[PDB]
């Protein structure tokens, strides 16, 4: 038990370590559900046939399904840390993905069979597997071939609305109904009280978050677009309410978060690029605010910390532009595709750099050792590939000044320069941006269906009030969203659709084997070469 | 899908714009000039109009602004992003879209070209400049086609012996497919060996 809790991750727990069975145990019998324990066994024991043999008998397939497979990549990970053969990891990820694969053939079975059971089996709480559920045990093991199914984003969505039966036309409704609260009576509910479960889906949140955002960020553009004066005015203060709101909600996060212990927590939270980012930008506003207040040289690198800071704030739109079904993939592969870019940013500015200092080298043959020789060698230069070309300036003619040693080569170095870099360089990105599209976008789709969930699950983990209201719920510190309590009855009915399914899914699956082509192929020439052997043999006898 | 690149591409100028708006004007009092200035020149320069002595002014010159240097590193960065990434990514999202998108398009034109025949041949002779005096004044081809009762059964004759001929050829190319005659064959094959069996079983010697 002590080595399953280890290996299934944080808070999970074994029914070994629990009072009921230690107490058995002290004072010493049955095992209701044998094939649990006898599946666990073979894979702790690295025996796939036995535990392949062990999954199809018994109930809860799926959950046994996706509970071996994260046992055999914690496992696989276990071996390739303590150095071992490394062959015993490529076999234990082999059984992870043959377990993962089995789980999503089950789930794709069931969800076409009936869809309402489907659901049902995906939410149910696991008394057997530490209270969890099927999707809580696919998330843990990021199995994202199982959460971008259909009808696990079904269920998203609906654990996304709420309480609220609309599908055709949201947002709008959202916003009218903030905008507007005697507009919530008009909006249909599932199976006065219409308002308490209006304020309380997970869309609601996000959409109030969303408008608390974009009024911030109104109001950080315009104190930064007219003069201050010596102290903050009523919209530099509720920018700065906003800022040190959301700056303890993010520090209150994090001592929510899983493990026990503080500095553990720190790092775990530091793995969301989002994060550092926000922790980076708080700081530095935080500098630029207790340097504003000072006499005015402080007060001016105060205001230019600000307008620094402002770009931020407005880059951080994507993050919330991630919800759409649309610009959330388009924002994963422009940042997929920086990467290429840099490896070529680093070639244009070898060319750039020769190009600039040869340039500045000839023409100006009497110079001092100064700053601006450093300055003079990247702006031209980089300023003429977008266009700004000036050949009076690149090359001046030479009433006329002396004529410089050697100034004839300058237009000539600029054409190879610039036939180098506005027609090789830029072609060849555009190739590589072109012939690598088409599995950053898969990709980038597959990771934006797997990461709605964690989107669904922090809009359910929040407050009603957005962070510059929520001053006042800080003061004052699941039935579905999380999981679904079901009864006995419909419990065995839940138990035979899955068991009806996976019946089914063997038999399919052993109908489709004995019909290819290759199979019959086989079995008439082993057939052909019996009866061959059997009519010479016939034939051998004489009879006559 | 150029619509859905714009959002992403202002909201990158409008960061650069007030960016160097607050920056280089420190002394400004709330006017309707300020929401103009932060689209206009950032929206020009990425057409080819950059001007390194405008976007950041020298500084005999008027005293420099407190962090007049950051204008020309954040104005490298902004047209990198614009210029080089966001303009290739929807050149490539053109190029790999194109193909279904151009089979689409043909077969809805052709679809339509029923309609555009349809409302030509419902118009009057006159242009619309002069038909007003049409409107004062207010199908043995272009639509139907009337038939005769000897030729209607012409036409029932042919179309009887088309649906034959396309159900028998669809019959032959189904028994001549390889899978069939595999399944045929070793159907024909297991019989035959139970058969050769049970002959086999008897002992009459
Ligand atoms: C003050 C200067 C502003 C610097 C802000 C850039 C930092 C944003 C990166 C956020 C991030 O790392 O999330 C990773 C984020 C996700 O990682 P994860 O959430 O941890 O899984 O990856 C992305 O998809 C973001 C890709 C879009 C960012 C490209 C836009 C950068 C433009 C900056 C130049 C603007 C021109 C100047 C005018
Ligand atoms: C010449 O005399 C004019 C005077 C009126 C002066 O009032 C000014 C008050 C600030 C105000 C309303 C004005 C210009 C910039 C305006 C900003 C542009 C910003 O852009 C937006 C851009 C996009 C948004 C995402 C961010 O903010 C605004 C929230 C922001 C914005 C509309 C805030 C409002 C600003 C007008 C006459 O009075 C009778
Ligand atoms: C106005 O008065 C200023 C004066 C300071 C004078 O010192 C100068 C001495 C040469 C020095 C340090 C200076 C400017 C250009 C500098 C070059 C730029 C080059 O770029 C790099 C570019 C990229 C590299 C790959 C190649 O070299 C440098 C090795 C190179 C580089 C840093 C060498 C160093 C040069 C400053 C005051 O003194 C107290
Ligand atoms: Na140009
Ligand atoms: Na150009």
């Amino acid at each position: 038990g002590l080595v399953i809790e280890y290996l299934m991750g944080g808070a999970y727990r074994c029914n070994y370590t629990r009072k009921r069975f230690r107490t058995l145990y002290h004072n010493l019998n049955h095992f209701p559900f044998p094939f649990h324990e006898l599946m666990v066994w073979a894979v702790l024991m690295k025996r796939q046939k036995m535990a392949l043999f062990f999954w199809q008998h018994g109930e809860e397939a799926m959950a046994k399904a996706l509970v071996a497979c994260k046992l055999c990549k914690a496992m696989a990970h276990e071996a390739s840390e303590n150095d071992m053969v490394d062959d015993i990891s490529q076999e234990l990820n082999h059984n992870s993905r043959d377990f993962g694969q089995l789980a999503v053939e089950l789930l794709d079975q069931s969800y076409k069979q009936d869809e309402q059971l489907a659901m049902k089996l995906l939410t149910y709480e696991l008394k057997n597997w530490s209270n969890a559920t099927c999707l809580q045990l696919a998330v843990a093991a990021k199995h994202r071939d199982f959460i971008a199914h259909t009808c696990s984003q079904m269920l998203l969505t609906d654990m996304w609305m709420g309480r609220l039966r609309m599908r055709k036309n949201s947002g709008l409704k959202v916003i009218l109904g903030i905008l507007l609260p005697p507009s919530i009576l008009s909006l249909e509910f599932k199976n006065g009280r219409k308002i308490y479960e209006f304020y309380n889906a997970p869309i609601v949140k996000f959409w109030f978050y969303t408008l608390a955002y974009i009024g911030y960020l109104m109001l950080f553009n315009y104190i930064v677009l007219v003069k201050m004066e010596r102290w903050p005015s009523t919209q530099e203060w509720i920018v700065i309410s906003y800022i040190f709101t959301l700056g303890i909600e993010k520090m209150r996060e994090i001592l929510m978060s899983e493990p026990g212990k503080l500095l553990q927590k720190v790092k775990v939270w530091l793995q969301e690029y989002w994060n550092v980012t926000d922790l980076i930008a708080i700081l530095l506003f935080s500098v630029g605010m207790i340097l504003r207040l000072q006499d005015q040289p402080f007060r001016s690198d105060g205001r230019v910390i600000y307008c620094v800071n402002i770009i931020y704030w407005y880059i951080r739109l994507l993050d919330i532009f991630g919800v759409n079904k649309y610009l959330g993939p388009y924002v994963m592969m422009i940042g997929k595709m920086m990467i290429d870019m840099m490896y070529f940013v680093i070639i244009m500015l070898v060319v750039l750099m020769s190009f600039g200092v040869a340039r500045q080298a000839i023409l100006f043959p009497n110079e001092e050792p100064s700053w601006k020789l450093a300055k003079n060698i990247f702006y031209m230069p980089y300023w003429m590939i977008y266009g700004e070309v000036f050949a009076d300036q690149i090359d001046p003619p030479c009433q006329l000044p002396p004529c410089k040693t050697g100034a004839w080569i300058v237009p000539a170095i600029m054409a190879c320069y610039l036939l180098v870099a506005n027609i090789l360089l830029v072609n060849l990105l555009i190739a590589v941006f072109n012939n690598t599209f088409f599995e950053v976008k898969s990709i980038s789709n597959q990771v934006w269906k797997f990461q709605r969930y964690q989107l669904i699950m922090t809009f359910h983990e929040r407050p009603v009030l957005p962070p510059p209201l929520i001053i006042f719920s800080h003061m004052t510190m699941r039935d579905y969203g999380l999981k679904l309590f079901i009864t006995d009855d419909e419990l065995k009915k839940v138990h035979d659709f899955e068991e009806q399914c996976i019946e089914e899914y063997f038999r399919e699956k052993d109908d489709r084997f004995n019909s290819s082509n290759d199979e019959r192929i086989r079995v008439t020439s082993e057939r052909v070469e019996n009866m061959s052997m059997r009519l010479e043999e016939v034939n051998e006898r004489e009879h006559s």
